């Protein structure tokens, strides 16, 4: 089923939730990838220490092969991350920017009741040069209390990173531009008798004189207006991410002016297409992943093919784990105390290496 | 002179420029620090290759000392960056969020001319139960063309990262909240004759009947209103970053409700106080910086004090540069071609290390 999340956007608040949720999804993809690289670099420092601490030549070559393998794949994956990272961050910033815009518009569009000021009565005056009575109001205002978006359990279940994988997203839903640009209001004028510049009794926030001025045009002559409501209705719009053929982004820029929804759909499409490749996690490497890794052929040939690799790293995963993986979190190093991996990510990392390479 | 940049904020557009400029300043501080770390890690990979390519034991120890020194300071500086990074990013996100808000409010507050709709005439009706004539308008709107902020040369010279060092910043200036929450308008009603529900000639966007209805209340009886302008005036406000004593952030959260300006001032204060420590640039290391570096005492003692260091790295900077710095960009490595530093940041980094450690 496609477009579960976008198909749940029906209001300004759910567009805000979609936009923020998708931005956080892209941000989290980058953070996860960068965490995988940092873990790999921490593994490389750990093996560097173990390589300096081993006396056996072939075991030293074994660690060196893990160092070389790790450097190759992690440097490559870090370089490869840069394009997708920038593409995804471009979309996340724009989505956050849109959600801010919409939240600000929502607060203003909630200002739906006017407070009248005290008017001033006149005769003919611009823009009613032909009137015999005018009632002029300055500084009518409308303000709402602080608005907040409330989400139900299902809003948060449907508009969710779990439904934002690229394979299920074909469109975005946005609030129409009028909500962000247009003030709307209703107003009504009322007249009774012969209102003039002498209609200067203002106690009812209108212009009255004659008889007994009072509530509900109590007086003989009365003129007034009210702004009886404000607020522009939100509408929704759909925008496709892809061309009709399905591969290419719709709404590429540079082809003429675009609306906000079109610019957002383009950025979302590109961010969806910019898949991240995460390299192997070195800290949980298995024997089979190592010897079947394509980079290990030339590395093992340089240092020692798959028969040679097993000869270096173990015939089973159990002994590979014991010799090359478990020491990272379990082997203690003390000199003048910490486990290998934490030590080589600590303030004493360099000093532990110098101490053991010199000893 | 303090507060050059904030003292130049006098309008919504210059607050937007300040907020975006400061966010980019914090972002650039993080990027610069991370670039310095990446350069250092690239130096460490380069020395790792040279250490594998050297035949002399003491020259191998020399490279190892540079590796150990680089790992220590760069891992430490990377760990130390994390708190300040998050503090600065918190402020940059909030400043961008505010600038978005303000730009959206600016577009709405620019909608200063109303378009009247065709009214409907009535007699007495809510909210004028006492009127004999009413003229009711639904869906009056106000919309502006697309707004943009224009900056002068001096706006960009004063509101500039060059004036945003922590030592010169004591306050921020923000637009008052009413600009973001309140619609303001002027309106006027006009009456002539005896307008009633029969005043149903609407050609002038008012209610007329009798005689010859026409422009300027041409008819005998007329009722109408106009919204003659809209728009809320921007005002500015100052908020101090520090308490009266000058050390501590003012506007710490958790002490009661806060306004937007207070939350922003707190984040800006904390981001200003969260100074980043950048480590030595390994790729341009001098001899004197190396031997005077505090970490090199224990490292050199472990591998080889300052007399020992000169013995290992050179008596002059010229020979230190030749032996340990210049080979990074100048020494070519070829096997089955690239300079050392680029090779060890390339897809063949790991393989170059394996090849030379095995040879
Ligand atoms: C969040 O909400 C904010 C607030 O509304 C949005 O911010 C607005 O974003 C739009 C789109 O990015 C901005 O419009 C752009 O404005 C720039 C600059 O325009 C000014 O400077 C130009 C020279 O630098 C000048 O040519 C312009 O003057 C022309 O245009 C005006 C208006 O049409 C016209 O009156 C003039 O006579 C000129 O003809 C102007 O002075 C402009 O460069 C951009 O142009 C590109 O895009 C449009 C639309 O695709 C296209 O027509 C062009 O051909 C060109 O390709 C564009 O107009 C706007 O200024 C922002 N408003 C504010 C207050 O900041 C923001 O987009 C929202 N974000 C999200 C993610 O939702
Ligand atoms: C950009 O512009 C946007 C749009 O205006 C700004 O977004 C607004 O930000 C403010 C401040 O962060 C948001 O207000 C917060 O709202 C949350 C959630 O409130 C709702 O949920 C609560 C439970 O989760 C509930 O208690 C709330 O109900 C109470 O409050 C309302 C309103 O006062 C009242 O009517 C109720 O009866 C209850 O008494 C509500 O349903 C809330 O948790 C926050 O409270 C903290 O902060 C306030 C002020 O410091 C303080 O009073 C509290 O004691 C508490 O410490 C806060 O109210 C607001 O919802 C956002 N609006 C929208 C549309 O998103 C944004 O801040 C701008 N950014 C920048 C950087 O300029």
């Amino acid at each position: 089923a496609k477009d579960t999340a976008a198909g749940h956007v029906t209001t300004p608040c759910t567009e805000i939730l979609f936009d923020l949720t998708l931005a956080k999804h892209y941000e989290n993809q980058i953070q996860a990838a960068e965490s995988a690289l940092n873990r790999n670099y921490a593994a490389i420092r750990s093996w560097t220490l173990l390589e300096a601490m081993s006396s056996d030549g072939n075991r030293q070559n074994a660690y060196t092969g893990l160092i070389a393998y790790g450097i190759q794949i992690t440097v490559n994956a870090e370089q490869e991350l840069q394009g997708p990272k920038q593409t995804k961050l471009r979309a996340a910033a724009a989505l956050r920017h849109r959600a801010a815009n919409l939240s600000a518009a929502l607060q203003i569009q909630a200002a739906q009741q006017a407070t009248l000021t005290k008017p001033t009565a006149g005769g003919a005056q611009t823009p009613f040069s032909g009137a015999t009575g005018t009632c002029k109001y300055e500084g009518i205002t409308a303000t709402a209390g602080e608005q907040s978006c409330k989400y139900s359990t299902e809003d948060e279940e449907k508009i969710n990173a779990a439904h934002m994988n690229p394979e299920v997203m074909t469109q975005i839903t946005t609030i129409g531009d009028k909500y962000l640009t247009t003030i709307t209001l209703d107003a009504i004028a009322g007249s009774k008798g012969n209102p003039t510049q002498s209609s200067a009794t203002y106690a009812e926030q209108d212009c009255q004189d004659g008889g007994n001025p009072g509530p509900n045009f109590g007086g003989a002559n009365a003129l007034g207006l009210q702004v009886t409501k404000l607020g522009t209705k939100a509408t929704t719009e759909k925008t496709n991410l892809y061309t009709a053929g399905g591969t290419e982004c719709e709404h590429q820029p540079g082809n003429g002016p675009q609306k906000t929804k079109q610019r957002l759909a383009y950025l979302v499409c590109e961010a969806n297409k910019a898949a991240i490749i995460t390299p192997t996690d070195l800290q949980t490497l298995t024997l089979d992943a190592l010897i079947s890794a394509p980079e290990m052929a030339a590395i093992g040939d340089a240092l020692l093919i798959q028969q040679l690799l097993k000869k270096a790293y173990g015939q089973t995963n159990e002994q590979f784990q014991k010799n090359f993986i478990k020491p990272l979190a379990a082997q203690t190093v003390k000199f003048k105390s910490n486990t290998v991996a934490a030590l080589m990510s600590s303030p004493n990392s360099g000093l532990a290496l110098a101490y053991h390479k010199g000893k």
